[PDB]
């Protein structure tokens, strides 16, 4: 079925993965250079073998598509998936007068006492980002995240460049261009920045009135990250095609390193006993074609029939 | 055999390629997202089914590895493969007082009279680049080519960054890094530059004391370009491993578009009747480990047994 390459990736890393000691107190099993392919005409590749929250994917992608890098927009859509790096910055500042949150991630699972403390300081941060404009400006803005790299790339000469916007124009006038490329990898930023982008680069291609995209992803958390990643980029492919008036082709997901953490193994093993169901179908607003101006309600997911989420 | 993925790529584009009208007066057949893999422990993947000049690959790569962008170095190694873009610039200048060379490529095959004229103006250019320092400076320098992108990336702040040099240091101290990335794709340059780089990005990976590299190549001329490309990047993988004291792993060549020109079909078809022979073996200077300082004689290719070149 449509999602089978995900399951085959997971099982390959499980049976043939190379073990490597990890930055964060674990190990990983990984393979290098694996590719998955998804024929978008066959359905939307949101995994049926584990519930994946399509709401969060949708609002995060709209966020990128706005060139937005401020978490306030995500909070306004009840999306907390970028909160941590924003919190991670405010906590390391002068203004922060509360309890110490050094290595707050590590201590959250281990001590159920500190967890409820951080739950509350992160509640304080969020509400304040939502209502305090000056605060949103200082701490809500992540600076160098996908929205800036895709839509406002900073040039040596003080200027800024909308790569994806330029590429979409190129798809419409030069569909057979071999240069329909959006990169998120800036050699000037990457030595110091918070996270050198995992979704390093993507490329479009058109044949027979159908739009394909290839993503090159240097590093992938197969269990937690990849299911979101597959969905965002497939969504992005549909959105770009919709705007250019084309049909959908393939999404080709190419990896550098793709890995499982030594502590996530039972979860993925249990997921592999599950049997893919028919894929859902995506529907887009027939009246809107500028995706830089799309809203949540312009995107509908039909007939999604997933197995339970796995909390792991 | 080792080179089989090349032959399978060629045959796939031949039997399943999508036809597209081309910028230059032809068409192409292409596929999107294809990958080849080469296990470098099994031999050096210089094609045996068609002679590929390893001398030119070697000197071009040494050129990149010096951070050099001036053609004089290539000329001094009797390598003419970058001449044309250099010529293409000098011909479009004030100083050029000779016969008109507009669309000199097109007219070279068609008129055997104009061909010998250009053969001589290009002989004039070369010798002058070799001996005239001021001229070499103005016309011999291509500016934004792989040596600059790999070793002298220009930063917004007027500075310059040795990405590959930094990455090699990272391989030695952090071999399990998921960020061993060298990009050649600069969104600021790409709208205006001569050729937006075809070898867009590469990534290293280490397991079990072996070094692998993945190349993402946005666009590939299967017949003429890819055989050189496979060899340069495999060579580069051996050179980096040698410097870091590691063994060689895989070279994984991932494509965006990979294509055949509608006029190169008979050539590739004839090549497909040929049967791969055992691969050659590469030998490197056991006394040199700084590849930024390697010379032609530091690299030896053993037991290369190729079928004839194909002039096509
Ligand atoms: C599943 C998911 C979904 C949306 C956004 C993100 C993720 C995710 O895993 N990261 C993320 C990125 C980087 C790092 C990291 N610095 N090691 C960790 C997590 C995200 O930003
Ligand atoms: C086989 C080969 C070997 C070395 C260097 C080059 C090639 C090649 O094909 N090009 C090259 C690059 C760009 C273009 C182009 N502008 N459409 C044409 C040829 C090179 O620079
Ligand atoms: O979209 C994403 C973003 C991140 N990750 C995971 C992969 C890595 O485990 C981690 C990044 O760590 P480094 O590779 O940068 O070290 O985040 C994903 O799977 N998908
Ligand atoms: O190392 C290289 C460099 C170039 N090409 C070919 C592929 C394309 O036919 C052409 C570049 O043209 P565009 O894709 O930029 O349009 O050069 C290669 O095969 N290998």
């Amino acid at each position: 079925m449509l999602e089978q390459p995900y399951l085959d990736l997971a099982k390959k890393v499980l049976d043939e993965g190379h073990f490597k000691p990890d930055r964060t107190h674990t190990g990983t099993y990984s393979i290098f250079g694996h590719q998955m392919r998804f024929d978008l005409s066959k359905g939307f590749p949101l995994l049926t073998t584990k519930k994946v929250p399509f709401g969060l994917i949708k609002s995060e992608l709209l966020w990128f598509l706005h060139g937005d890098t401020n978490i306030r927009f995500l909070l306004q859509h009840r999306n907390h998936i970028w909160d941590e790096w924003a919190f991670e910055k405010w906590v390391k500042s002068d203004e922060y007068h509360g309890p110490d949150m050094t290595d707050f991630g590590h201590r959250s699972q281990k001590d159920p006492e500190f967890a409820a403390v951080y739950h509350e300081e992160m509640a304080k941060f969020d509400d304040r980002v939502l209502h305090d404009d000056a605060f949103a400006a200082k701490y809500g803005d992540l600076g160098l995240v996908y929205g800036s790299q895709w839509r406002a790339w900073h040039t040596s000469k003080g200027d800024t460049i909308d790569q994806l916007g330029d590429v979409i124009e190129q798809i419409k006038t030069h569909p057979y261009s071999r240069r329909l490329i959006v990169s998120a990898w800036n050699p000037e930023d990457v030595p110091t920045m918070a996270l050198p982008p995992c979704h390093t680069l993507y490329q479009f291609y058109v044949n027979d009135g159908k739009l394909s995209l290839q993503l090159y992803q240097r590093s992938a958390d197969i269990f937690l990250g990849v299911p979101f990643n597959i969905a965002s980029y497939a969504l992005l492919t549909h959105l770009v095609a919709h705007e250019c008036g084309l049909e959908v082709g393939e999404f080709i997901h190419t990896f550098g390193d793709a890995h499982l953490y030594v502590n996530h193994l039972d979860q993925i093993k249990e997921q592999l006993s599950r049997t893919p169901r028919p894929a859902p179908t995506l529907q887009l607003n027939p009246d809107k074609h500028d995706i830089f101006d799309f809203d949540m309600k312009d995107i509908k997911l039909l007939n999604y029939d997933p197995y339970p989420a796995i909390k792991a």
